[PDB]
């Protein structure tokens, strides 16, 4: 009697929707759902996934272990397994226009930041050397970062690491400081690769630096991986030795990675030999037997359809809004007289220096903050520390996602504009100059209060009208 | 176009990519009608896989709850929490006493994550040897190859099983890490079938000042029900990954020590000092945007362990391990250390004359699912003697100690099909048996109805987590 | 003023600066008038100093000969030449099959030269326990802290003696070398008095594809001689100091292997790897200008290395030291491994009731010169419970057999002076002995007494490098 | 047989070894006879000689004075402890802000030493570049190797000259270390001819918390007479050998800063912490017995350091070198930096159309010793392009300015052969060029013409540390 009732009991458990099992997170998700539908969503890295990716991640695929690679697995029970990360590989070097004797691909890297370290962990003994953008000059902590207090990221801790930086008059990265620090440096691998850079990357120059330092050109594009399978900025593979990406981001697909990787010939060396690369097998052995253990093939599964979904020409239409977009929205802001880092931009995101208008980063955040424009201050050329950022970041991809064309982007740029304008009045009745004392302002003041009401009403009565991506707004718990 | 990427950002996997469709349905009837024996694996709930599959993976949150980098996280701070909150109480531990990180991607780099926190590079770390039953992600090399990274980036040194027992040599282990001096020692392992001495393992740590990291991945499940000792007792850190008996997402918890740890020898309190660097080594040290939808789907998980069916289940994966132990000995299997105490058992088929890679061959054609494993005594890991079996899976779908009496006999049913097959092998090679196992007409005949008696036998047991009633492979 | 700094620089040394040449002379007296047991030092000849007290000294000749970095090296190319050949000359060497390095400053670089050479950093290094008898240049650390570098640079585990027999365990340390897996294993020590089983080192070593090291400094004397068993015959690499039983100036030596490797080990490369890892590794690695006043010293000191002098007084050591082990057992004291096949004894004082510090400080009191030293069984290594002597130096002297007879006896007045002063005191603690030691007329008698005793008897042998007869201090 | 070995050790060098007395009769000759140019190199006094050649050398005495881990050792206390009190005289320094070490054995080790005790392995140093003047223990490593053991353990990266100057390039100096971060910056080099900015080396290591580290190796003699600014001023760690500048025996100190450092924001003193870390790198880390008998002269040598006479002969050395740099520069030749500052110059052959290779071998047998040298410029580390040449040895041999202008005129006409050599020589290896300079009878008759000037010019200088009429080889 109880053995039955308990067994019965603990499969209803198991087949039991979220809904009945859980409401409280049932209810958590719906108001995310609702957040989602009502927000300008302006940070770069955020993007909406589609519902197929999504009917995928969350599939029976999840139950499977499969350590090891398609065909060479150490359990059983893989064939379908094998079909989908079969699939994924295929996809993804379609999803680049690689030829599969030139290129290799793993699909099994869990996300951006482990992939990078096992290319790392692949190609360089521990404490060998590595270049990259430095974090406050657009970086990204996968590539090493440490301050004068300690090592922030543990790829300094087991690699040794040095930044390149921007050229702080123009914006752009400085090649040729980059270039002579190589000399003195002696990188085994150089990172290309950005996260909060408004230009795309010289990979000829770079890998000009690699070739004389004898380095591994490594190309991070986890930002702009949609825009390269669009075929709409030029591509780090027509340079780079390795090159990983997120595969969520611009791509739009799950939360995941890849690394792609040269095969074949590198070159005949002096004495006549053919030099082959040697990556293939030190990253696929640094994934697995290395740092990593079963697949995640719900996860490769939901890739394999992102992938599938990014050879469209309704993803490359996609891709060329986003760009369309961030233009237009970087014409207004330079039309409502602020200023850009480096003048402008070519690609997803801008960068707005804010010195010009009196005001820093952190506070302008809180305000776009309260009128729920996410948005996220950054360091701009000319602060005097890292963490008192003059400066914000705001891309396209997410509200692109929902439709958001270049008139909608325009007024983004107005509204933004409203939210520094309330931001300023703040600064002006703050009893004080410390950021504490503005957010007692902000807090306190019932006519600015007011204002940031009626700017996050109009924010969300514009994002409102726009389609949800991934859930139907019938179905939705909170409708207001 | 607009219009043309929002239909297709909205549109069903059925409608917009049915290769994939088609594979998953594939996989829906393999999980459906066969033996899943691999005892690291289970059924994960539909709760758990609508969470997963949610616009939680949309939002990036680096940092932790309410110390986040970027705003909008009001909701993802409300699961992560409730996360945490729920992690400590499926394992009844004292949030005063016990912390937790619950963002790690995976188990493996879950253990990286603990000896970045608190070793420094070339630091010394024991673990389980992996021929002996442990895991990659405590360390390994052969004689001519560091196969673990965690053996490139720290130093590391295997303690052995008595080879005569099957039991972990704990005098062995507390002699070696005198010489050796440990600042760490994992105690957990992927093919033991015992409990371990977790008390044995503090007295050594406590000599030598070693961290006690308590890696419980394969039994965590059998924890949170209470149904086996816990390490919580003895552990300074408590690694799992969160997919196994626990029976929730692709995931990992790192569970460390926080608070008062003893009053020294002045009568000044000394803290643990585990927290803070655990944390930061998960991020911003090895990781970036925490994965919110396994975080949320992990809460889902978490709240199924604290019922009382959950424990009514653990409880009987134990019962059926220990009835398909006594089968398989009663039908002249050895098992090593002779039985099991826990969710699985390894089969050491060398008295059988036939190893495990061949056994698995036709254990893979007849519908089961098992994996080939070194036993002790092998001596080539790409050789292995055995096969590791296991309840877990099986027994959520409802299986009980008689059905698993009947997996025993179709297993030992597998074997003989195999002792066949090698007998009528043209050669010693594997490359021959699996020749005449793809060739031989009679014994094609006994694997396809072996093959059959398996799938009739699991079909008649609910599916977990789809309906077998829309399923596009009934048949 | 040019013509008297030229004076100055051609002036001896009584008239430049007799506050040092005072010194030197109070230092003869001693070395005349006292019991020099410490088994590491010895008299070397005035042949070798008068060649290291040489213009020698101002050459820079970094390199090797023929292959100088610098011009006007002619005759330091004559010297080091020389050198290499006589050191190959004094341990019967085929130069077809071993080399030598000639410019290691001294011991402990010369050790750390050959892990660097032939070891990367944090690669893994087995020897024996500093305090089984071990030395600090094979590494050593405590629970606490690494104390020699080579422990920092590399990673160490020792390997320790039989506490029961004083032998080492190679039992143990074959089982300890499986799971450790050392790169390279030194068979070589500082307190240990029995043949080293170089044949059972060389089986580890081949079975863990290790370097074998063997570390002669304090038997190099005895072995150039052939009154002991050679490292040489299994060794690969073998390092020795210059200035023990060798004799010589203090410096150092590292042979190795060269040429065809054995016929089982020849593989992708035939020749053995040795000779250009370690030569580059102390030039241009981590030394620059050879110490060519030293080289030269030892060329000196390897062709008396071959004289029949040189063998009957290593044969006069050994005999020495065994009629010396023999007296103080005898006398009742405990000798580690209960005696000795080599140039020293480590005399265990625990069945006396009084630690190595007390009586070292009685013996010092007395003119004679030993080292307290760990012993097996001690629970501190700051207390160390024994005393180390050894024949070298005095049988250079022309101590034989009847005068170390005498030297046990006094040694042995001297330890119950010792116990005296031990139960006169008030305290228990080292301070308290001290006090009493400092205080007491009576006890401060007797050591006078002692003190002319051990002098009467050290004055009557020859001095060493000096003549009596123009000594400054003649009382 | 006692009274046989016995007068072996008592006999002199002539008796005992005939064949290593006529090599330093030798060399005693070539040091009378030649242009002895290394700008590391000179003539130490007998007294030092004396006392390395010293029955100072028999001791073992690991430890600090008063703190011998031993006995016997009151007459090497007051030596090591002599030595130290006269190193901190020599420079002025004050004994509460200063200490020393005296036993580090050679300058390449007292480096190493440094970095063990101060950095942990692959901490981060800033050093001169090598082929920019640098030395080989502030690290080297090419693009396919680490030259350096320095490179191995520790993870360096060189500052450079202004090629266009030939001096520090200071500004790409500070702007390297904010990217680098270096933990340490050696100040100090092997073949700069100008004096450091001392001051702004201090401004960069104070922004990075760098230690500065000055290696003052050349200059030392010149920094202890007063005559060119003081590292001292600036340093936190200041290295030097004794036996360049300094004149002294082959050896090195390691000096620090000690006592108060400053006071913290809360009231609290801050201590330097140096002088515990450096002495135990020393020993026990790196070393075991100190060498007494090289202690002892190290004493006599700075004691010398102290007169008015040695002053005399340091301005000698700077005004000399000035003579000789204005004689090159007006024979045509270039020189890096354009001139000099202190006790050498580097030529750079490059105007001239001949490497420093071909140019040593004729200076080699022409009897002026100096050594091939890279220069800024330079396509190949194996090909250098230049010649260094300093003052010290000659200048302690009397030679004054008028002398130097002469050397200049004879190291021209050497370069003038070199290049007949080469313009005689059919192809362009340097096989071909000797094969020319040994066959060609006009160039070896003109070679021979030029030697003869050099030994005439030469010989009628004193000698250093020996009196010509003993002399073995007059002629
Ligand atoms: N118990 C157990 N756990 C496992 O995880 C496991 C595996 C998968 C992980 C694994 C992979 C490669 C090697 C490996 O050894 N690779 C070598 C092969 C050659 C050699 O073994 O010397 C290599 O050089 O790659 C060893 C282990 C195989 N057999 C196993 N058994
Ligand atoms: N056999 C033998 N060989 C030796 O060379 C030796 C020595 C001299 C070298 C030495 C110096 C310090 C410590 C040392 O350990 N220092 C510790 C303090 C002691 C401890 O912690 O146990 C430190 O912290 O410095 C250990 C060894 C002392 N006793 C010895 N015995
Ligand atoms: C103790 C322990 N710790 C960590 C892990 C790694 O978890 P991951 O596969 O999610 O990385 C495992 C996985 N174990 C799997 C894969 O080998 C198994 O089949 O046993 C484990 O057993
Ligand atoms: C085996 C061995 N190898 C190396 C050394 C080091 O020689 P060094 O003192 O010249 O550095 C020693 C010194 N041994 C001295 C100091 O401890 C002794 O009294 O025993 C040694 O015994
Ligand atoms: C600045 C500096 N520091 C250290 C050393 C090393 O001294 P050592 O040769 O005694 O090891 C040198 C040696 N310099 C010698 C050998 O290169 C020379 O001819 O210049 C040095 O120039
Ligand atoms: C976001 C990002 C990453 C890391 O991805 P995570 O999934 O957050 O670990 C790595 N590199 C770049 C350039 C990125 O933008």
């Amino acid at each position: 009697s109880n053995a039955e009732k308990s067994r019965s009991s603990w499969i209803k458990q198991l087949n039991a929707s979220l809904d009945e099992i859980d409401p409280e997170v049932a209810d958590i998700i719906e108001l995310e759902k609702a957040r989602q539908w009502k927000g300008f969503e302006l940070i770069p890295s955020e993007n909406f996934t589609s519902l197929s990716v999504m009917q995928a991640v969350g599939s029976v695929m999840t139950n499977k272990y499969s350590e090891g690679y398609p065909g060479a697995r150490y359990y059983g029970g893989n064939e379908y397994i094998d079909m989908a990360e079969t699939l994924c590989q295929k996809r993804a070097l379609e999803a680049f226009q690689l030829d599969p004797s030139k290129w290799g691909v793993n699909v099994q890297s869990l996300s951006g930041s482990p992939a990078n370290f096992q290319v790392y962990t692949a190609l360089l003994k521990p404490h060998e050397r590595i270049m990259a953008l430095d974090l406050p000059h657009g970086g990204h902590l996968s590539h090493g970062y440490q301050t004068d207090t300690k090592k922030i990221s543990a790829v300094s801790i087991f690699f040794e690491t040095m930044p390149y930086r921007l050229d702080e008059n123009t914006g752009y990265i400085d090649y040729d400081q980059l270039e002579k620090s190589a000399v003195l440096f002696r990188p085994k691998l150089i990172v290309a690769g950005a996260s909060a850079y408004a230009r795309l990357y010289d990979y000829a120059r770079i890998r000009k630096v690699c070739n004389k330092q004898k380095a591994v050109m490594l190309a991070d594009m986890a930002h702009i991986s949609g825009l390269v399978a669009a075929g709409v900025i030029p591509s780090p593979f027509e340079y780079a030795d390795v090159v990983t990406t997120t595969t969520h981001k611009s791509l739009r697909g799950p939360r995941g990675a890849m690394i792609f990787f040269r095969k074949g010939l590198k070159e005949i060396n002096k004495q006549g030999k053919e030099v082959m690369y040697d990556y293939e097998d030190r990253i696929n052995q640094a994934v697995f037997p290395g740092l990593q253990g079963g697949p995640h093939n719900h996860t490769i599964t939901g890739l394999a359809v992102a992938l599938k979904q990014a050879r469209t020409p309704e993803y490359k239409a996609y891709q060329d809004q986003v760009l369309r977009n961030c233009s237009k929205f970087a014409e207004t802001l330079l039309a409502k007289g602020y200023d850009l880092v480096s003048g402008g931009t070519d690609n997803h995101l801008v960068l707005v220096n804010l010195k010009n208008k009196g005001i820093d980063g952190s506070r302008v955040e809180k305000v776009l903050e309260l009128v729920h424009i996410a948005a996220n201050k950054n360091t701009v050329p000319g602060d005097v520390s890292a963490m008192v950022p003059g400066g914000i970041r705001m891309g396209t991809p997410a509200l692109t996602s929902r439709g958001f064309i270049e008139e909608d982007f325009a007024k983004v740029a107005e509204y933004f504009d409203l939210a520094v304008k309330i931001a300023l009045k703040i600064k002006a009745e703050s009893q004080g100059t410390k950021l504490k004392d503005f957010v007692a302002t902000m807090q306190s003041n019932e006519k600015l209060q007011s204002e940031m009401s009626k700017l996050r009403e109009m924010v969300e009565e514009y994002a409102k009208q726009f389609p949800t991506i991934g859930f139907e707004k019938e179905t939705m718990r909170y409708k207001e």
